């Protein structure tokens, strides 16, 4: 199967995993729970779950066990978008070809839905059945998701980003904003997949981190290029050197995978992802 | 002496809170300045009091209890920052001072509340709790999450909104409170007990009774004090004096639940003083 079919397949897996935890929730007939479902399940590429699944599978972890961190990272991802769309934030009327949550359900419902999705990520990690995941590793997973999603990571990146409005920050500052705003949660997806496998996965982390941060930045560069085809990669470097940048970052990602392949790990899915990113634009 | 124990637990909870907020990165950013303003300035710290009092009953150290005390207060703090927003309760003032969104703008207030919720989970998974088991630590995280999310606090805030000016009946009103404020108050007690482990876990059945009783009693008493100190309240549905009776009956339950524990060599004096304080407050 081609990567487009793989993405379709993961989207369906990520979607099941998501609904398996969302459907048993109380208050289903309320605007807020309806907003949570709209905001979490309708559209999206599910790249964070993909990373959890792909990384976990390399270490021989079942899809059942991985459904948990895959849904949990997507819950953090979904909540951030709901809050980021708010008029006080990015103020978006449309997302995923659909009116954003605050437009459809109202700001209060959007605020609460986002708040509750964050919490659900932690309930999932602390409650989901993961038969071969030790208690120590589960705490590492929770700890990782929390530092990556909070002020040290995602929130902290969003803070920096709003502060950078109208400041035309240099490339190094820009990459720092991205590393925290999106890099941290993408690194978390990979880290949760490997922690899932225990000590074996825990040893591949320094290399997996390099892969994750590199593809995290490569995604942002491609997004920026797609926008033209605040500071952005193209605005700072010019189109050609932004394309070069994405190519450089994917090379960095492949070097990381090279180290994993040398440890007899199947990097095919992670390699397929680097391939998909660089063929973009 | 109890009003002095409260001031003592407040200064302590604040220390705990600062312990976990101060070393965070980006200290010189509006968002972080907002988390500090919202978490630390003003408040009675009753949830932390519940954590400290329940834990101390089992001889758990304060240094250890600083974690669950700070974590529950972060959840509480974040809920107020978000609830104060114009789209929600729309409050310009709180604790006698401008609210977060008024002082720092909505964007910051939104982000700071989000980051405080995350911090609660970073505290429970990272804090040094030398005597706390991994299975218990996990139970402490699971509990905070269930109590704070759609099944607890957020779900209560929703029920409360979806009921905007609907004159809900008594059962619906109690359901709103049970989730909106009861769950987190019970979580405070449940976390204090969990840190102790086995001894604490066996006390939960009775501790929950105490927690649920005082949780509702706080709300009934708030309603009473709003009257003598449309949306449904206890005096509006029951009558002022029937609301007082209701609060009094709740504290009785709380005292009885505690007897059962004091009947197992547990010093319930602090939890007793709190139950008495609830029903006795005049402002
Ligand atoms: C483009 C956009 C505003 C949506 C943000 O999410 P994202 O593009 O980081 O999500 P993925 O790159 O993981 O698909
Ligand atoms: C004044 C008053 C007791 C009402 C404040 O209620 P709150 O929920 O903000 O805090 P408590 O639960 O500690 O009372």
């Amino acid at each position: 199967m081609d990567f487009p079919q793989q993405l379709e397949a993961c989207v369906k897996q990520a979607n099941q995993a998501l609904s398996r935890f969302i459907a048993p929730l109380p208050f289903q007939n309320t605007p807020v729970v309806e907003t949570m479902q709209y905001g979490a399940l309708l559209g999206g590429k599910r790249l964070r779950p993909f990373l959890v699944y792909a990384t976990g599978h390399m270490f021989g972890v079942s899809t059942n066990t991985l459904d948990a961190p895959a849904a949990a990272v997507e819950c953090i991802h979904a909540y951030s978008l709901i809050h980021d769309d708010l008029p006080a934030m990015d103020d978006d009327d449309l997302r995923r070809g659909l009116p954003t949550c605050h437009v459809k359900f109202g700001e209060a419902n959007a605020i609460l839905a986002g708040d509750a999705l964050q919490t659900l990520a932690f309930s999932i990690l602390s409650d989901a059945n993961m038969p071969e995941v030790s208690d120590r590793d589960r705490i590492s997973m929770i700890s990782e998701l929390a530092s990556a999603s909070g002020i040290a990571g995602m929130c902290g990146g969003q803070a920096l980003d709003l502060d950078a409005e109208g400041k035309h920050v240099p490339l190094d500052a820009l990459e720092r904003i991205h590393r925290h705003k999106t890099g941290a949660l993408i690194r978390a997806a990979v880290r949760l997949g490997a922690l899932s496998a225990g000590d074996k996965g825990r040893r591949a982390l320094p290399v997996l981190d390099k892969y994750a941060e590199s593809i995290g930045l490569a995604f942002q560069v491609q997004d920026d290029i797609l926008d033209v085809v605040k500071s952005t990669y193209p605005a700072l470097l010019g189109l050609e050197q932004a394309r070069k940048k994405a190519r450089d970052l994917i090379d960095d990602a492949r070097q990381a995978l090279k180290q994993l392949a040398e440890q007899s790990l199947d990097t095919s899915a992670l390699e397929a992802l680097a391939d998909y990113i660089i063929q973009r634009n």
